[PDB]
């Protein structure tokens, strides 16, 4: 069995973190969201993994996929491309998937979850795709905007984009698993899975829904990528090394107040509070009194003594300020630095800036 | 010789601290500020102080100058009144000051300098009031509004409210010696030396200015206070008991930039940055990593760690959230309460609130 990764695409909704690196490759919780990914489709027994790259096409994707060496696992990376949508890759690599009899699987980079991939074995119920079109239950389909009609045939009717009546709660998932004769279908040119070829795969009866009890969150934006990182760590707090504590006793003495990801090479601080649901990477440098409450700390960044971030993600290679607060949905990029004394409530900051003014408004520092 | 200090008045412009207790008796630095002016007057010799007591008549003003016991000096107290202006209560003091032949002084208790007594030697060349109106230089002259036309033969032609043309540099310093002849002069009703008699002096050519070389401050103002503080702690650095430090090891390790005041009783914290020209009052607890730039913390006064406050005043029971900020010049009264990561950006708190809320522009907290 093999998979398919859409790997490509701008981020533009993780616009100032996806500036330095691609969507697939930015850090959640302590790894890359394509590794999580990758670890599970090998959990599953799946060798082959078919990235379909277009944005960074040789600076990033394959000089930083050197887990192919770990993870037993080996990558194509023959979907080199200029921009071709969602569906169009798949008509790309046609070549290499050899059209084989097996089926095979086809992920977005964006998507986490408790991944039960128990829907090879299941499913096979002369679908031409085995519940491709996973959907997950969300309370606010309204604004997700990408509702599924799945009755107890499991025959998807049609697509609604914000339905005004409750047709259904159930929204796409990002997983799905195909027939190779698919590759017929779609056309050698740009287009959408989830505008041009699911239309027609629903109208042609051919396309199955397959349900999600766990948990979901497509992280592809601030919020979600906070609001999932909260849904993720319980499940990851056992998994890894990383009282009510995950790693209490790391530097020097600090207070954990619940599940967190601390990298075995970062130093924590003295007195320092790690909040629930946090996430601070390898080599990163942590003051005294800082409060880590739902924040993300990302590579070699460096947080002075008394700083407050919460709910935010700071970049790779910062140099945070003693008495900050960067508070909010606050997204910081790869080289940014903030003086002491800064408030960022919310602002988004580009790559390579120097911060030293009081922004207490949503905003972006160009 | 005996002094007369006008310590009535509402005391506005400190409202927020003023509401608690009078404007003399608010602590500067870790001293009232009647304190030290009494201290100033018993070094020139001065045995018997008379206090003006409007505001507060016996509440506050008679039980908390129990420093008569101490000082050497003992205050008069027989000027218990309504609301007579600036220059009544001199009429309401004429029979205890008996009309003796000594000269007497008069003094506001909002003014802080080196205190340049020597006036009283000095200035007897046939003065009615010997260098009475002493002025100091000030650049800012519009915005205080009280201008002293100073000649070289100190007669006083006019006093000038917001001049527009360059007149004078020199304003009115609070600091007046009298005559006692003047008690003929003001009348037994509400009356202000300011706007009434001092006018009448001026006109009838018998109104002497005295020049200040040394720092001057009028500490009214909330602003003014901060400010008059940087200018007045480095004098009593040395006087005082409380490296490039003042006080440095009274609490674990922490570090000072510069002058600072903390009281032998206060707690300093663990890693903590008391910070250029900041008072620390007494009983007072300091957080880990507080960082007091420019603040003034009074009596038993608690602050949590991370906790940053900056050219701010706290009031005497506070007890402040661990991560907050509390900057430009923000005011807080006698019992506000903060909660963690509350951020006040130069806001006034009335006395015993509670502090939930984010406030990033200048305001009021009822
Ligand atoms: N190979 C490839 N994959 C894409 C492309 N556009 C989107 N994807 C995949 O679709 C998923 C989500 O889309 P992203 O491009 O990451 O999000 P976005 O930047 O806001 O843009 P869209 O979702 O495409 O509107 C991810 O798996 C992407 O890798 C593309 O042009 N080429
Ligand atoms: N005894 C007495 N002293 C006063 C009175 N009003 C002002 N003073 C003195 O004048 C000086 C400064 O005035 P304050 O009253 O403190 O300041 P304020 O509250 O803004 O009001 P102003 O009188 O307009 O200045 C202080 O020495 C006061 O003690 C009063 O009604 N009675
Ligand atoms: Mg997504
Ligand atoms: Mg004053």
């Amino acid at each position: 069995m093999r998979a398919v990764i859409l790997v490509g695409g701008f981020g533009t909704r993780l616009r100032p973190l996806t500036l330095t690196t691609p969507k697939p490759l930015v850090p959640f919780c302590n790894k890359p969201m394509i590794i999580h990914q990758i670890e599970a489709l090998k959990a599953v027994g799946v060798t082959e993994v078919i990235l379909a790259v277009a944005y960074r096409p040789e600076a990033m994707k394959e000089q930083m996929d050197e887990w192919s060496r770990k993870l037993g696992v080996s990558f194509v990376f023959s979907v080199e491309e200029e921009p071709l949508g969602t569906a169009g890759p798949l008509a790309l690599a046609r070549d290499i998937l050899m059209q084989d009899d097996k089926p095979f699987f086809v992920l977005n980079s964006d998507v986490t979850c408790t991944f039960p991939m128990q829907e090879l074995l299941d499913f096979h119920k002369a679908h031409g795709g085995e519940g491709t079109i996973m959907v997950s239950q969300v309370t606010q389909w309204e604004k997700y905007g990408v509702v599924v009609y799945s009755p107890q045939n499991y025959q998807i009717e049609r697509f609604v984009e914000k339905p005004s009546r409750f047709l259904g709660d159930r929204i796409n998932a990002g997983i799905y698993i195909f027939n190779k004769s698919i590759l017929d279908r779609i056309p050698p040119r740009r287009a959408s899975i989830e505008k041009e070829i699911f239309p027609a795969m629903a109208a042609e009866g051919q396309l199955y829904a397959f349900n999600l009890e766990g948990f979901w969150m497509d992280v592809g934006q601030p919020k979600d990528y906070i609001l999932g990182m909260t849904k993720f760590i319980p499940s990851l707090v056992h998994g890894n090394r990383e009282t009510e504590a995950v790693e209490h006793q790391r530097g020097g003495r600090f207070t954990v107040i619940g599940a967190s990801l601390i990298d075995p090479s970062a130093k924590i601080g003295d007195g320092a509070v790690i909040g629930p649901y946090a996430s601070i990477g390898a080599n990163c440098v942590i003051g005294e009194s800082c409060r880590i409450d739902n924040a993300a700390i990302l590579e070699n960044s460096k947080v002075g003594k008394g700083t407050m971030v919460s709910r935010s993600i700071v970049g790779w290679n910062n140099r945070i300020g003693s008495w900050c607060h960067i508070k909010d949905i606050s997204v910081l990029g790869d080289d940014v630095e903030v003086k002491d004394g800064v408030i960022l409530i919310g602002t988004k900051v580009l790559p390579n800036k120097d911060v030293g003014e009081h922004r207490f408004e949503p905003g972006i520092i160009m």
